[PDB]
């Protein structure tokens, strides 16, 4: 599909058994969840931007489907104000900028 | 152009008259740049991030040069850590998300 920016490109996603709203964000190198109770190991990390850094659990190998799309690689959890999908899953949908 | 997402889309754009890079950003509903001198009157705001609130200075209807592309919109400067190009300019220059 092809998504124009008037509005926040916000689209559905598949997670831990779970669908939630996700912003499609060009700007993330990663994956940032909103808290859930995910199942699996994971390590403790903190990212940053505006504003300063939060800290979140960081979760290997979680199978994502985006707007029917399949794709798998680290999720951040933590107490971020809305879900982002980063590049690093991005680019498993073949996700491009055009214009 | 068609921009892949496996590094981060940074782009030169020109500002004020001089050149920086700047991430194109559609997780950002606003355009931020690192503090500087900008001509012209600036009203104080506050925007959010991932992290929390910060105070930025806001320039309306700066002409600002995108990849070539042209665009007059709203700029925010304040301490970010990345200059920031937000749906309110991406839009002007009509660039979507496809996959
Ligand atoms: C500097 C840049 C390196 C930030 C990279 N990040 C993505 C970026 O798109 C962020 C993502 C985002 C965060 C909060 C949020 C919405 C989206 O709710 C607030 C709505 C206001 C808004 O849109 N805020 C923009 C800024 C602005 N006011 O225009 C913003 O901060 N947007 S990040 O900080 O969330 C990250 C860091 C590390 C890993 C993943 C994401």
């Amino acid at each position: 599909p092809q998504i124009t920016l008037w509005k926040r490109p916000l689209v559905t996603i598949r997670i831990g058994g779970q669908l939630k709203e996700a912003l499609l964000d060009t700007g993330a190198d990663d994956t940032v969840i909103e808290e859930m109770n995910l199942p699996g190991k994971w390590k403790p990390k903190m990212i940053g931007g505006i504003g300063g850094f939060i800290k979140v659990r960081q979760y290997d190998q979680i199978p994502v489907e985006i707007a029917g799309h399949k794709a798998i690689g680290t999720v951040l959890v933590g107490p971020t104000p809305v879900n982002i999908i980063g590049r690093n899953l991005l680019t498993q949908i073949g996700a491009t900028l055009n214009f």
